[PDB]
C-alpha cells in the first residue's frame, strides 16, 4: 500500500475520505493538538522518512516560527512537489493585515468549504499520480466527497444570507475565521490577531468590548482549543452570551460530534448560523 503522512487531523480525515483502505496513513499532529507549534516524535520522524507521499497545509501553518515541518522534511531528505505537497495550492489566500507578501499568508483556509474542496482535489491528484491503479477509485470518492461538501456549503450560505445584517458578526478569541467570513459573508471581530504574542490582555478585551457595545450581535463564540477566560470576560462586560464552543484547527475525538472534516464544519456552520439568527 502507498505510505501517506498527513500533518494534522483535518488533512488526514479529508485523505481518508478520498483514499479509504487503499493506503497506509499516518497523521502527525493528533486530534485536538496545536498544528502550528508541534514537536514531532520519533514515530513521526520514521514514518515521514518512509512516506511515499506527504500532505501539509502550507500557507505558514507548519513552517512559521519553529518551522517544525521544514525541519522534518529536510531531515527526511524529501522533495517539494515530488514527495510532499501543500493541500492549499490554489486557494484564494488571505494575508495578515491585507499585506500581500510571502510569509504573511493566513493559514486557516479550510474554514470555508470551497477550500476544503480544493484540499480534497489536491489530495486526489497526488494519490492518483503515485498510485495510478486506484485512480478511478480516488476520483469516484472525490466526486462523492466534494458533492457532500458543496451541498453543505450552499445550504450554509442560504442560512447566513437570511440573517439580518446588523446581527451578522463572528466573534472569537483569535482572528482565525477570516476565510469563513469571506465565503459566508459574516464579518469577523476578535480579541487578538493571529500570531499575537500576548493573548487576552485587559487592553485587548476592552478594545473588543467597546466595539461590540456598538453592534447588535446577539451571540459570541469561543474556540474549544483556547483558554476561554478572555471571551468570558468579554461576555460579562457586553452582556452578550457565548452561544457555543466551536472548532478551529482540529476535528473532534472519534465518536463525538465533529469527528470528521465534514462533521466539524457542519457543527460550526450550523452553530454560528443558529447563534446569530437568535
Amino acid at each position: 500500500k502507498l505510505k501517506v503522512v498527513a500533518t494534522n487531523s483535518i488533512i488526514a480525515d479529508i485523505t481518508k475520505n478520498i483514499a479509504g483502505d487503499k493506503i497506509d496513513l499516518h497523521s502527525i499532529v493528533p486530534i485536538g493538538q496545536d498544528p502550528h507549534e508541534y514537536e514531532p516524535l520519533p514515530e513521526d520522524v520514521k514514518k515521514t522518512s518512509e512516506a511515499d507521499l506527504i500532505f501539509y497545509n502550507g500557507i505558514n501553518l507548519e513552517t512559521g516560527g519553529n518551522a517544525w515541518f521544514t525541519k522534518l522534511v529536510e531531515n527526511a531528505k524529501k522533495t517539494e512537489n515530488k514527495d510532499y505537497f501543500a493541500v492549499s495550492d490554489g486557494v484564494d489566500v488571505i494575508y495578515l493585515e491585507g499585506q500581500n507578501e510571502k510569509g504573511k499568508e493566513d493559514p486557516h483556509a479550510w474554514l470555508n468549504l470551497e477550500n476544503g474542496i480544493i484540499f480534497a482535489k489536491n489530495i486526489a491528484k497526488q494519490l492518483s499520480a503515485k498510485d495510478p491503479n486506484n485512480k478511478e477509485f480516488y476520483e469516484k470518492n472525490l466526486k462523492e466527497y466534494t458533492d457532500k461538501l458543496d451541498k453543505l456549503d450552499k445550504e450554509s450560505k442560504d442560512k447566513f444570507n437570511k440573517i439580518p445584517a446588523e446581527k451578522k458578526l463572528i466573534v472569537t478569541s483569535e482572528g482565525a475565521f477570516k476565510y469563513f467570513s469571506k465565503a459566508y459573508g459574516v464579518p469577523s471581530a476578535y480579541i487578538w490577531e493571529i500570531n499575537t504574542e500576548e493573548e487576552g490582555t485587559p487592553e485587548q478585551i476592552k478594545t473588543l468590548v467597546e466595539k461590540l457595545r456598538q453592534t447588535k450581535v446577539p451571540s459570541l463564540f469561543v474556540e474549544s482549543s483556547v483558554d476561554d477566560r478572555p471571551m468570558k470576560t468579554v461576555s460579562q462586560d457586553t452582556n452578550i452570551p457565548i452561544y457555543a464552543q466551536i472548532f478551529t484547527d482540529s476535528i473532534a475525538e472519534q465518536g463525538k460530534e465533529g469527528d470528521s472534516y465534514y462533521s466539524m464544519m457542519k457543527y460550526n456552520l450550523d452553530k454560528i448560523a443558529e447563534g446569530l439568527a437568535k
